[PDB]
């Protein structure tokens, strides 16, 4: 499968998810291709320092290059997981042909609507908490995706 995680600028939540998930999938023997993008991202940049530091504590390197969402990405993806419901709607407004691939990470995993709240500009600990929440969802996701024959 090809899956993409989406946040606002592709500097914090989605890159963290992308790195955490690749590591988890490897541990689980899940073969999957993982990417990330932002609804409003610059392609300019990298992950925020706190985002990098939070992963570092977990022995995961987050060497990231930010990217906006593109047709190439949306087309190829099997699944697209937004951090928040608003991200999901915005994505749908811009890539209407692909709406059916798009769910929030929490609704897809947990069956209930929820958002992964924005940590941008927050302390290192805000980022750590965000990392922990993603990690918990992602472990559940890896188990689910393993049951996907794609």
């Amino acid at each position: 499968m090809d899956i993409i995680f989406v946040c606002t600028g592709n500097t914090c939540r989605s890159p963290m998810a992308e790195a955490l998930f690749k590591s988890i999938a490897e541990r689980e023997g899940l073969n999957v291709n993982v990417r990330s993008a932002g609804v409003f991202a610059s392609p300019n940049g990298k992950a925020t320092p706190h985002a990098v530091e939070a992963l570092f504590e977990k022995h995961i390197a987050l060497n990231h290059v930010s990217s906006p969402l593109t047709e190439e990405l949306m087309e190829s993806a099997d699944l697209v997981l937004a951090m928040t419901h608003q991200h999901k709607q915005i994505i749908a407004s811009q890539f209407g042909r692909y709406r059916d691939k798009v769910f929030t990470l929490k609704e897809y995993v947990t069956g209930s609507h929820g958002d992964v709240l924005d940590p941008f500009g927050g302390s290192i600990d805000i980022y750590k908490q965000t990392r922990d929440e993603l990690e918990e969802l992602l472990r559940q996701l890896a188990k689910q995706l393993k049951k996907d024959r794609r």
